[PDB]
């Protein structure tokens, strides 16, 4: 059965790569969850050291800004979906 | 060798996952690990600013609050796993 | 198509792993970032607090210490890609 490998294989790895891209939605969302976090606590520190400044100036540092890429990740995940869809669509006609 | 391409490309998938499903769970270890110092880091601050009601109330905003998910990325990982084990199981008998 | 259907199958699972490997690279990138911003939050509250010890000591805490684990990830990921890799070259010849 050679049909039947490809289709068999071509559901295997759809079903592995809905799982990776679940694990990657939730990872992404764990980020931006603890990112709130992480900036309000810059804010709160802001405040407190605001005759000095703020955070950075504070510690005599440059800041350090967070860069926030869901959009990245979000995008290589529906794109993983969407080849997902694709395969099962090929089969399908 | 067909029986023989099933075999091949089963074993690439499986070895390919077993790397994702790696990554994954160290890309979860990292966030809880990242998680209990920015929380700690939230604690000393709601200390700080306790006389003012804590983080938030010394803002003057609603609280952002880290949501933890790592139930189902460790979830995802070992189902993952599980059909890496059960491919490898079906060809052995 | 047997041939045919192990070069398909194949090439599915290297534009598959190309997005899932951009994708790790890209939560780790975010993990980096993030973590230089909770540090300096972490240096300047040892700071505010270094009449009492510092962050822990102010808490009556033990330390959460940051176990920063980019290597891992990124092995896993170029791993993935030599993976990539060697299958088109295999094909190739
Ligand atoms: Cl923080």
């Amino acid at each position: 059965g050679s049909t039947q490998f490809y289709y068999k294989l071509s559901q295997e790895l759809n079903g592995d790569m809905e799982r990776v891209a679940d694990s990657l939605v939730t990872l992404q969302d764990q980020l931006n969850s603890l990112a709130a976090v992480v900036l309000q606590n810059r804010r709160a520190l802001d405040l407190l050291t605001a005759e000095r400044g703020g955070t950075c100036l504070f510690l005599g540092e440059e800041c350090s800004y967070y860069v926030n890429q869901s959009g990245i990740v979000t995008e290589k995940v529906k794109e993983i979906r969407d080849r997902i869809q694709r395969r099962a669509e090929e089969l399908r006609n």
